[PDB]
């Protein structure tokens, strides 16, 4: 044995496993927001001996030896990191060894904050992630819910955006030491400067979780929260378009002013959060996933990025616009960013029950939970993204043909929730009826049929 | 622009970096126990498609759709996973989503324990990982230490032994809810029986954090922790030569018969789980989930089982080598992969000597002994066996490694006979060209004798 | 020593000082709305040898021996609670043993609650006490703040009383377990009814911190929160007229049926609030001031007590009516309970000011934040209370009196406010002044003159 | 109505009861060594106008105002507080407004440690209080083990004595913030140099809970711990004599020099009183502390000086008394006020003796012994010489109160050769009219040498 053989001459039954989740890749329509197809440059680092590296602790303060070529890895992945945002390396850091975005939050609020302390992030059914907080009014659902206490900040179910305002009231009553300002379902912008005044208010931290819009921020084509906030995370995957990494970007240099000294008053959070990911939380870094972000991250400086970022806002608008002319309403208006927010609820559907048929026809999608929602067995609206055709090349009108398909494909539940029961029911009926089962197959072949004809990135094999 | 273009065209100056990584690796001798090289097959699931599928939940119960195909690997990981360590599908589970070790551990504090109840372990400089409660002199090191109060119980410093007897008089003083049966720097077997009772006794869990055993207890050359332990956490890398990652076992079923005939559950199933997801972690990382589960088929071939037992004949062959050559070690000798040694006898301290042996490329890691505070200079290093054995190393080649190091740690004696401070002895290694030079031979002796032996993994990067 | 001598023969520097604060007490018109004088009859069983026995444990589950007669003490004194309140002794019990106000909540919250639990309770410049949470966006003031985390809930500051939706707002957000509708300076009532909505809302408790109005409930002449509240905690002093004590009424029985059962689902209250107290908490029970305050639950239970509080609300209004025309708004419209609040902003002066000027002339009340209030060292407003005076056989003519005597005091300071600067200058002056000075001790004469002939309660010496 | 009606007339049915009591402790011998009696002249000012005075705050720094004279009166409070411990006044502080002796403890808690905080305190059943952090086996008891984390030093089961040893290799372990150097059922005296050492090394805060003690230390009798811890917590009842309150002793001004010169301070004045209030009390109740002033005088007299070295002897003629029968003493004897007795020689448990006793009007209570684990019925009982020794008794009346004990021990003995269980045995006191008989007549006799003795306080309640 000598450790060099093929995946294919060794393993096939991981191997056709691989190719299977490929094709499946290639012959389907994603729409998870959240996904995103990675470059092939990226996925060789990540399967690269820089796995076979143990090098706890940062550069030129490792506990061990033989880091000299992964120093040289991370003090460029921090240098890309930096370059991606334009941030002076003067006012910013950036910790690269976060392993996912999850770990990346759980790792800020360690570093700043004491357990119980308080923190307040978008609600998660209005469109937040549970890593805000999340506590589901009989269990602590979160981590971040268990170690801090966490309390939501809601919509204005009417205009279907963020209440400021209301965040804005409670924020003075709860007394938070931190509010994140960052969506994983919500199709606006995000005022990155009234949080701020909220924050500076009552003597917060503002901490931008900019995943989702990871790449539009680099790209210059939206609005960068870096202008008013201090600490910064993100995922690398999502549009970013990297491996599955993490990110915190921390404000280092001087605070302000000693008023009646004139002493130099510095911003404190690096050295806390750069503690926080090791040694408190973490401990061998994933160096072949900090190798291919950075590539990620020198491939997303480049005009050819924001020519991606652009075609990501304008197969948004033109997927809003074309959903919106053909029977469906989209909260907050309509969108703003890479994703829309879908309302299932004027069109006599939901987006449990739509998923599970366009899922059937290779269109993933997932559920959401939209203000005019009144369960959430059963909740109203679907989340639909643009990130993830986009790198296969997609164009305005290559996006309003897939809506020509979901609703070619949700009339078709709509028929079967118009004749059976529930969301037992319904699912029940796809896999046995002829009359749709074999409805689907014309589907599912019309749309891997059109879609298995574009560019997928990374390798052509796995 | 398609995202098919190669690395080495794309970025070249990333790419030039994993050849003097991969360089490095093929040039030095790598004594860091916990490091061991991937096979080429689980590197090549570690870059695949699957870094492109946000599949939150687990196989069935999952938020999103189109998982229909890493299911079926989280759930071949899953055979594999008990198929390894021989475990009865119907007593075990495993949750495969980990991204690392550590975050396995703190998915196990987060579900059984409440905020602030106590977990003990073995002290960091006794042997210990941070990820068992470590807690400073002044502040709280560890995430453990700070969401959970941690007490850490120490080694027998007469014997190199963990003082099971201390334990288990600290263990009903401070009463915890959880003892960690895992250790880093240990070079012996962790009586689990003995933890078990301990954690009966005081109403706790027994934890068994065998990151460094791992492929040892797969291949059953030692003592399993599944016979005694009830929830076992491991990497997926070190002695079982995977990617990054890591697992939970814990046990489900029948846990005992009630005092009426009630059928008591086994309750960890369904918190564990939850605490990895989607109490702490978010998207599995789908490749090395992937990547893992070829590394454990591997680990229940015959293949593995050889690989494990000469990782345990080399490390007694580079234990019995030091003794001979007038070293002290930790313990008297080694029941594992690894060998800790004791410099403080032979002059030298382990910052000094894993700076000597770094610079020759030979890779190991200062370790504290028992005795010296942990606010002193260590006097001893940690070897260890898995990852040379990955490279075909034998019995006979270990005791050269052995000479190699000797020489290393007479030119650091040399060095430190001319050196005052420490800072001025990193110094005095790359400034005076007479030492200059002599650790150059060393260097180019030791990576010559590397480099003709084979490197799992991709040829290039 | 026999251990027999008397306080004069023994200890006269003491006695003289008590002697000089029975002369304070007499001379003097008390207005502190948690202050009154208690019955000798209570002070007789306080001093008594009662004092000289420990009996950790509850009635019949005690840890020592002996205890038979104090046992039959608690079981009458916990009779005598309910018997003072109306209470069925098989839908309510008590905890005759905690020590004051404060250790009687803290030990509710013990009980009921877990570390770090959520607290709402009535912010404090808004009329709240600090053993409901109060955190002083620095630090955090009380320990109820510091090993729960307490939100508040504020005034609406036009109405002047609570916001009863904001409250019914936040509780929806803060997911509180415990909600406290208690009062410390707020001259309305409270609609123990919307608060247990909002608490049967959010799955919180409702804790009924009747302090202040303890004597109004027993009398029957204000509404009692035992009717849709599940804990009650009150003093023993304020207007029940007894010794410094504490109690916890707790609700027993059953809390409702198993639908699908039938089986009894009960109260789980008890067992939990008298563990809290003993072994928690406390040690050694003031069996002394056990027996001082059945004393006082058995004088609260008879129809003298009810012409108490009657004249007690008549003396506010005659207050307050008294006060409205003279030149003074009444925050909450006027009032409805025992005390009333004064805002002295409409009037040019402050509650601090106005106090230090009062007290100079043997007139005790204190400041108070109102809403039109702009600070905290100079907060505009005092509070007023009646059950002091009243337990001197007050009338409303003889409240109308002193209101002539503080408004004839305002006008003092008034003049010296007008004359100096900030608090450190206003007190300054007050004190060798002459022209001042000798105007003070014209109205201490006039206000010692006419309060010294009321029949004051308890020993007619000390 | 006036309120100045007589408790006599104005309500009976409590006013018989005082009597009741008043009898009840006139005709008993009382052992309960937390109890004392006290004097007239402090039960006037409990029963005084300054129950009905609201004065939030501290001298000076108070809320409210007219606090005029309550004010000289806590000042008057705090100034004889020192005397009687002979603190000088610029090193040592005191806050004379805890309620009780736990509410002193738990201020001092929430005043230096964060919650979760360590805390280490003497075992429950070792001798140590509630409130010095008493954690069961399966629910938190006190609330010091809720809000802050507290592991327990246990006794030498050998010498009965605390094993400092012990202390000081678990508090290295453990590293607390706070250890309890305070007891209740320990007839010895503690080691507070040995102590401080211990809390000196792993950088903790050392308080002597002397509530026993706080007598004896106040006439000087027995070494006080003022000259080795730095927190002081105690009680105004028990040894002390006064009305129940509690005070806490803390020191003041320069600390140390700093190794520079810098005047390091003491942090205790202003965290211990924001503790007290306004964070965790509120309203001081000014009778109380107005009252222990008065016994606080009386503790500066020679007469106290006499009373506690009476308290030592009577202690010693109690327990060389037992000891001349044929009892055991855990630690052989006693140094204090405080005699532990070991029943399980004799053949009788403390729970036993404890009913026979008080059957008889012989108050004591039952007490854990070193061996016995805590689910055990206890083979002890606690007996005390300070509240006799108020009643004026001596040496030669102490001898006969253990000659009325042994009647009672060796009723009991009689009783357990005819009873089985320990319900059944508190029925078969109660009717079988042969023994109901023998216990009245040592009640009568017992009443009949106890009415004797005059009584601290009023005459008629
Ligand atoms: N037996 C055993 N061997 C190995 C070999 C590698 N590891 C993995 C972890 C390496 C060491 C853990 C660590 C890492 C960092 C610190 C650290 O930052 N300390 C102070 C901060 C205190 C202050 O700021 O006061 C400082 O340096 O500033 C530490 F104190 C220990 C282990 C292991 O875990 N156990
Ligand atoms: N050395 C020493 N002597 C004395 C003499 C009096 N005291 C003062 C305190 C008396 C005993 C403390 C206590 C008080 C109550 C319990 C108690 O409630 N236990 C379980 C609850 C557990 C469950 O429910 O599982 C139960 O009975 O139900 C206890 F377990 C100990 C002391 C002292 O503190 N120390
Ligand atoms: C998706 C997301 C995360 C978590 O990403 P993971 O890789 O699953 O840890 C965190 N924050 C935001 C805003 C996200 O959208
Ligand atoms: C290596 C190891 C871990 C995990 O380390 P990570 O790099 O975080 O995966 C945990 N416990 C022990 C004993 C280990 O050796
Ligand atoms: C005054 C008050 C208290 C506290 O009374 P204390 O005797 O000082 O402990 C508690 N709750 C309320 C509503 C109060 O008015
Ligand atoms: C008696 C005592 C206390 C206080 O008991 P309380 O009745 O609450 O005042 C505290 N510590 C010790 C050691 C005691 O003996």
């Amino acid at each position: 044995w000598t450790g060099q053989e093929s995946l294919s001459d060794s393993d096939p039954e991981m191997w056709e496993l691989l190719q299977r989740e490929k094709d499946r890749q290639c012959r389907g329509l994603e729409l998870i927001a959240s996904e995103n197809f990675c470059s092939r440059a990226a996925l060789e680092a990540l399967g690269s001996c820089l796995n076979n590296k143990y090098s706890e602790g940062y550069p030129g303060k490792r506990y061990y030896g033989g880091a000299e070529v992964v120093d040289e890895i991370e003090l460029l992945c921090q240098r890309r990191a930096l370059e991606a945002f334009d941030l002076d390396p003067a006012q910013w850091g950036v910790n690269v060894q976060p392993y996912s975005g999850s770990p990346a939050n759980l790792a800020v609020y360690t570093a700043l904050l004491q357990p119980h302390d308080r923190i307040m992030g978008l609600d998660l059914p209005d469109g937040g992630h549970l890593t805000h907080g999340y506590m589901s009014d009989v269990k602590r659902i979160s981590a971040t819910s268990i170690f801090f206490e966490s309390m939501p900040y809601k919509l204005n179910p009417k205009t279907g955006l963020i209440d400021y305002n209301q965040l804005a009231l409670t924020a003075r009553l709860f007394r938070p030491r931190l509010i994140i300002a960052g969506t994983s379902a919500y199709a606006r912008l995000i005022d990155y400067a009234r949080m701020r005044e909220v924050c500076d208010e009552v003597k917060a931290h503002l901490l931008a979780d900019m995943a989702h819009i990871s790449g539009l921020v680099a790209a210059k084509v939206i609005p960068s929260p870096f202008k008013h906030a201090d600490i910064v995370t993100t995922t690398t995957h999502k549009t970013l378009r990297g491996a599955r990494s993490g990110l915190i970007f921390y404000r280092k240099g001087v605070k302000a002013v000693d008023p009646k000294t004139g002493r130099e008053i510095p911003y404190t959070f690096e050295d806390r959060i750069n503690f926080a990911v090791f040694p408190s939380l973490q401990g061998g870094p994933h160096n072949h996933a900090i190798a291919a972000v950075a590539v990620a991250l020198k491939q997303a400086c480049t005009p050819m990025f924001r020519e991606y970022s652009l075609q990501v806002l304008k197969n948004a608008r033109a997927m809003a616009d074309a959903l919106l002319e053909r029977g469906y309403s989209l909260v907050s208006g309509g969108t703003d960013n890479h994703l829309v927010l879908v309302d299932l609820r004027p069109k006599g559907l939901d987006g449990a029950r739509a998923e599970r048929v366009l899922e059937l026809v290779s269109i993933t999608a997932n559920k959401n939970t939209c203000p005019g929602d009144r369960s959430a067995i059963t909740p109203g609206g679907l989340r639909l993204g643009a990130p993830a055709l986009t790198s296969r090349q997609f164009r305005e009108d290559d996006f309003r043909r897939v809506v020509d398909f979901i609703d070619e494909g949700v009339n078709i539940g709509l028929e079967v929730k118009s004749k059976t029961a529930k969301l037992q029911d319904f699912k029940s009926f796809l896999l046995k009826d002829s009359e749709t089962s074999q409805r689907l197959a014309n589907l599912r072949q019309r749309v891997e049929q059109f879609a298995r004809a574009f560019p997928m990135p990374g390798f052509d094999e796995h």
